[PDB]
Formats: C-alpha cells, structure tokens, sequence
C-alpha cells in the first residue's frame, strides 16, 4: 500500500533516507529524482544528498528560495513521505529468492502510482479576495528503495519524498498552505490513500504475473500474495540480519529455486499457447 507521513526534518532527512544500512540486502539504494519539477530543475538520476537536503529547506538549485527563517529555525515545511511497500511474498522472493526483476516490477509500480499523485499537485492562489486551490501538475521527488521493516523483517519499499515545492506560472510556490481551508494537495492525497495504494498494488500484480508468478487475493482492497510463499515465518549489522533471514527461510522447507522454475515454466507455457 501507500502510507503517508510528514517528511523527516531537513536536518537528518538526508542520512535517514540514504545511509547504506537501509538498502544493504538490496545492494543499491536505486535512488532517483522524479517528477516534472525535478526535470525543470535539471535534476535527473542519482540523488545528491546535499542538493536533497537543500531542497527540503526550500533552497532550489535554480536560485529560488522559499525558506522562512524565524527566530533561529526555518518555518517552511520540508514536504511529504509517500511510502510504497510491496507485499511480503514479493519482498521475500526478491531479496531472499534472488529474483531481481521483482525489484524492477516494484520500481515500475511506484513510478506508475507516483505519476498519478503528481496530477494532484497544486497551490493556493487568491484573486479577487477569493482564494482557491489551483492544479499545478508538477512535483520534485526523490525516491529511495529500502528493504527492512520496523520489526526487522524483509520489506521492499520506496520512500517517495515529495518536496514542498511546485512551479506555478513560472514561480516556485508551496504545496502546503499556511491557512486551513479549501482542500490542498496532501489532504487530497489522504482522501485517495486507498486508491493510490490500489494503483501501485495492481500495477505490481500485472508485472509480477507477467514473469510467471501466481497471485492470490488475501484481504481487503485487493491485498494479495504469491501462493505458497512462507509469508508467516517473517511476520544493527545488516549482514547478520540477512544471515538470520536466510536461515529462517531454510527452516521453512520452502524450495525457492523450485518455486521460480515453476514461474518460468508457467510463463513460457502462456507465451506458447494459442490454443
Ligand atoms: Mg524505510
């Protein structure tokens, strides 16, 4: 699904989203800029921690500055964290079963959902004494893949960090609003939390099933898993953590390789089937 949360203070944000220990099992952080806005600022590909931090403060790479220093602290809201988590079985098959094209599938699902989120981008602009929200359609995002849950179990996820900035008629303005009122961006993202989650969730299922794997619905809002995967056995030196995960995986008796060959055969079976 997709969880929502205030982005973590511009101060510690950088190291929080990027220190190697959040993506050790994955190998790389697979981090990247996203959004029409990032493109407008010439931000593409790998993410510079310093530029990212600055972005959270309101300092953009083109000179624009939305920071608000007040008595020693910046009062510009850093932004938001939209976290897309893959289902347990997928996380396991990806980082314990070594099937990396599932990481790609996930990445493809996040890109897809995030593009929909972007259509909600907007800002408050008052004209004629009447203020109203105006769709803006551009965001500046930095995505980071992590592989570990809060309780140290495998969890492939992407923290889609949305900077609190958007361009309007050439001016960089804030998504947040210093005044309660006519529904803004993040309120609209909440009203649609299940839907964005369903978008991601359903896009992943298409990719995943394309690779040959099977899926079965196990809960509300199309929540699904891959049949047969020991999801139950999975509810700080990452090297040790991996060691344990791999061990508890063996204790289940599950045959990873056999599971994948089955997915390969099923896949080929479908491509070579006109009747
Ligand atoms: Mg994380």
């Amino acid at each position: 699904m997709m969880s929502i949360a205030q982005v973590r203070s511009a101060g510690s944000a950088g190291n929080y989203y990027t220190d190697k220990d959040n993506y050790y099992v994955l190998g790389s952080m697979g981090e990247r800029w996203a959004g029409r806005g990032a493109e407008q600022l010439g931000l593409q590909g790998s993410v510079d921690k310093d530029v990212f931090t600055r972005l959270l403060e309101g300092r953009l790479p083109d000179g624009a500055d939305l920071s608000r220093m007040q008595d020693g602290s910046n009062r510009h809201r850093p932004g938001y964290d939209l976290t897309f988590s893959a289902p347990k079985s997928v996380s396991m098959m990806a980082m314990l079963g070594g099937d990396k094209r599932l990481i790609d599938a996930h990445n493809q699902a996040v890109d897809f959902a995030v593009r929909q989120v972007e259509a909600l981008a907007s800002t408050r602009v008052m004209t004629d004494g009447q203020s109203e929200t105006v769709l803006t359609g551009n965001l500046v995002m930095a995505l980071f893949n992590h592989d570990t849950s809060r309780d140290q179990e495998p969890q492939l996820h992407t923290h889609a960090v949305v900077a609190n900035v958007t361009q309007h008629n050439g001016e960089w303005k804030t998504l947040s609003s210093d005044k309660v009122g006519k529904t803004g961006f993040i309120e609209n993202v909440y009203a649609n939390q299940i839907a964005f989650g369903r978008l991601y969730r359903e896009k992943l299922k298409e990719q995943v099933e394309a690779l040959g794997y099977e899926t079965e619905v196990v809960g509300k809002h199309g929540m699904w898993e891959m049949p047969g995967v020991p999801v139950e056995a999975f509810s700080v030196d990452p090297e040790i953590k991996m060691a344990e995960w791999m061990q508890t995986l063996k204790e289940t008796g599950f045959d990873i390789r056999a599971y994948r060959d089955a997915a390969d055969q099923r896949a080929d079976l479908r491509t070579l089937t006109p009747g």
